[PDB]
């Protein structure tokens, strides 16, 4: 395998997932759980909300809550930076733009503590209309598709990516959210830095029959692409 932190991901892997975020002064943390399968692109994730209601909508906080266990094709190996950071990991940052609305700006550290994988967020939302799509959560509790493109950054020793999530509102309309995303590694090693591609990125969202907290059951599915065999 062409990194070493590649390795840590040929089986099952548990996750973890740590969130305190605070928009508009509506403060909340949310805790995750599950495991990923990088050879398949598979995850499977409950979070709860730990601090009773969430007050923004469980899709808005599904591309802040791995993208290292994304399946790269054999031909794209060399192209993951995001295992190549492990375990020592990288760093997480982006702005989210909700148009017509606020923004989140995230930093998130996710790296390995132990055998688990390992996702910390701080997440500052500003600038949110208190009845708009998002804190008057008007949206939809479903996900749609989206690519994640990515591109090196030689300086930072990472990488770069921009995409917009479309966000299904109540009605049958779309909230946008313009992402904006910085990686850069923690540690010293070497790195993976790719050539330009994406993350195709599938995302299913539902609920444990069980479950009375304020929730969220999520299973992703993302495979690398755009560079030919
Ligand atoms: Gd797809
Ligand atoms: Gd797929």
């Amino acid at each position: 395998m062409v990194s070493k932190g590649e390795e840590l991901f040929t089986g099952v892997v548990p996750i973890l997932v740590e969130l305190d975020g605070d928009v508009n002064g509506h403060k909340f943390s949310v805790s995750g759980e599950g495991e990923g399968d990088a050879t398949y692109g598979k995850l499977t994730l409950k979070f709860i909300c730990t601090t009773g209601k969430l007050p923004v909508p469980w899709p808005t906080l599904v591309t802040t809550l791995v993208q290292c266990f994304s399946r790269y094709p054999d031909h794209m190996k060399q192209h993951d930076f995001f295992k190549s950071a492990m375990p020592e990991g990288y760093v997480q940052e982006r702005t989210i733009f909700f148009k017509d609305d606020g923004n989140y700006k995230t930093r998130a550290e996710v790296k390995f503590e132990g055998d688990t994988l390992v996702n910390r967020i701080e997440l500052k939302g500003i600038d949110f209309k208190e009845d708009g799509n998002i804190l008057g959560h008007k949206l939809e509790y479903n996900y749609n598709e989206h690519n994640v493109y990515i591109t090196a950054d030689k300086q930072k020793n990472g990488i770069k990516a921009n995409f917009k999530i479309r966000h299904n509102i109540e009605d049958g309309s779309v909230q946008l959210a313009d992402h904006y995303q910085q990686n850069t590694p923690i540690g010293d090693g070497p790195v993976l830095l790719p050539d330009n591609h994406y993350l195709d990125t599938e995302s299913a969202l539902s609920k444990d029959p069980n479950e009375k907290r304020d929730h969220m059951v999520l299973l992703e599915e993302v495979e690398a692409a755009g560079i030919t065999l």
